[PDB]
């Protein structure tokens, strides 16, 4: 069995190997990369996402989200307070202000310590989930707006023809902006490219151990667990590495830098934080190996998780028994 310790693997494809996306994902899985839940892909030196970023300040963040925490430093939830619209140029200046800027630090490890010590005492502002792309249309390799669609994958594997679309999303971050512990909708893959700026630290639980994380989360967030049998779908709960280690939960960590891709694999729980002002692009995708995960994915029916249009068909075809309850939670 490849990668039996479920370590995060790092890949350096050549320009030739970067042509066929699906083939390279299947290659990484042949080497056991999926067992970690997360892999890093360093593009060949000849590749570029776009020529410059010199022109991005005019993008609008229609609904910036202030991430307000409650709990203790290592075990907390966050709620998203909506703020007035601002441009990327306005948000970058805010990120770089004395109130929000990255503190002085020695290295990534010192910064990680400061994040876990102090996150809860601040409320950073995140521009999340902004439909759009920063890949140049002429970038033909690993262009996250030109991937094969999940609908087409389900059609090719299963024969069924469904409505829905699959487009990328932009994320503008600042120091302490936080992504809570989650798997993807329908336990899909994700791919994330860090276009520019400061790093992103990731934490991940191997898919084969995801239920260990779920059981700890039920213990640590007991009211939330009574409210919903899949409350991690709400994407609000944080648990620190120290707390994970105290409770014996297997996990790994890695820091993504600008110019690097990360892939999350089906049912790989992940969480993390941004080091400073940055911009990422991410999208969900599927492969044939996903289908079995999609069929087994938990679902929130309490009303909190509310998701895209396109998830309807996935539930309806892969999980017809759950469909009626889940759709009530959508409506
Ligand atoms: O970058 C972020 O804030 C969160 N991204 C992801 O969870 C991902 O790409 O799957
Ligand atoms: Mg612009
Ligand atoms: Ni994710
Ligand atoms: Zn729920």
């Amino acid at each position: 069995a490849q990668n039996p310790n479920c370590n995060i693997m790092i890949f350096h494809p050549t320009k030739e190997e970067f042509n066929d996306f699906d083939k390279y994902i299947a290659y990484m899985e042949s080497q056991g990369a999926h067992r970690a839940g997360l892999a890093k892909i360093i593009p060949p030196k000849e590749w570029k996402a776009r020529e410059t970023y010199d022109n991005i300040s005019e993008i609008l963040i229609a609904t910036p989200l202030q991430q307000v925490a409650s709990g203790r430093a290592g075990v907390f939830t966050q709620y998203h307070k909506k703020k007035k619209a601002m441009t990327v140029g306005e948000y970058r200046h805010l990120a770089n202000s004395k109130k929000y800027q990255t503190p002085p630090h020695q290295n990534f490890e010192d910064l990680e310590r400061k994040y876990w010590k102090n996150r809860i005492y601040n409320s950073p502002i995140y521009g999340a989930d902004i439909s759009g792309s920063l890949f140049d249309e002429n970038t033909k390799q690993w262009n996250l707006g030109h991937l094969g669609t999940i609908q087409d994958l389900l059609e090719k594997e299963c024969g069924v023809v469904i409505e829905g679309v699959n487009t990328p999303y932009l994320y503008f971050g600042m120091w302490k902006t936080t992504f809570a512990w989650h798997t993807e909708d329908m336990d899909l893959y994700s791919i994330n490219y860090l276009h520019l700026g400061e790093p992103k630290t990731w934490y991940v639980v191997p898919p084969e151990h995801g239920q260990r994380l779920e059981r700890l989360a039920r213990e640590l967030f007991p009211g939330s667990s009574r409210g919903c049998g899949a409350f991690l779908r709400h994407k609000v709960a944080l648990i620190s590495p120290t707390v994970l280690k105290e409770n014996g939960i297997p996990f790994n960590r890695i820091t993504q830098e600008a110019g690097e891709f990360m892939v999350t694999f089906p049912y790989g729980y992940h969480a993390g934080f941004n080091h400073g002002f940055n911009c990422a692009e991410a999208i969900n995708f599927a492969t044939p190996r996903w289908i079995d995960y999609g069929k087994m994915a938990s679902q929130c029916s309490c009303g909190e998780a509310r998701v895209t249009f396109s998830m309807d068909a996935f539930v309806r075809i892969l999980q017809p028994e759950r469909y009626d309850l889940w759709k009530r939670g959508q409506d």
